[PDB]
């Protein structure tokens, strides 16, 4: 049967449904809240997604946590899906040469992307290919 | 025609039997007002409080203040929406600037989990709405 392009609260952007968090939690809550939604944290495939991510944010000051994150400084920053950060889309700036018990995560902050300790809190963004 | 259309518009939220677009235009209540009705929309009434909590929770990353659709000419009149219906009770309570008198009347935004009272003449984002295709 018919059905609508995203759910209900979500925002439809091209291919993809967009969930603004309500709150601020570290990333593996992050994570695991997309998850239950059969969603993933925000992933950047262009500057168009970057572009509209920021359109969204509406200058917001808020930190945002993404989907990218590494192990420590020796691993490339990977997106959940094991895919590599394409170059040319933003630098990664901040907290870049330490290491810390539960991971480097990436979170998006007036434009800016910055790395941080994956245990600290900030809101985050879900997203799922739309129906279409 | 008769095919089957998605329920609202892109950079819109669908929630229940409408569509909502939280524009980052910085303009004055009545500036803004003029915007959502382009766009064959209104500005955001509230009806009941799972219309607020949906709104709340829309715009608890946003650090700044959201037009709505409620207004008045000074504080001896009630609060009203664009409609001309009041403020039904037990939603909100109209916080901050409630016991002066503007030029352009007294105009309520949204910001911190909470509704307040301003100038309508000052610039803030807004909320529109327009019945969803269902």
């Amino acid at each position: 049967n018919c059905s609508a392009p995203c759910p209900q609260d979500w925002i439809w952007h091209g291919e993809n449904c967009y969930l603004f968090s309500s709150g601020s939690f570290n990333w593996e809550k992050s994570q695991e809240k997309c998850l239950s939604l059969d969603a993933k944290l925000l992933k950047i495939n262009s500057t168009a997604d970057l572009d509209f991510i920021q359109q969204a944010i509406s200058y917001s000051s808020f930190p945002f946590w993404m989907g990218l994150s590494r192990r420590n400084p020796s691993y490339p920053w990977l997106w959940e899906d094991g895919s590599p950060l394409m170059p040319h889309l933003f630098r990664v700036r901040g907290a870049v040469s330490q290491t810390y018990p539960s991971g480097t995560c990436a979170y998006i902050q007036r434009g800016a992307v910055y790395a941080e300790n994956c245990i600290l809190a900030a809101f985050s963004i879900c997203q799922k290919k739309a129906n279409l």
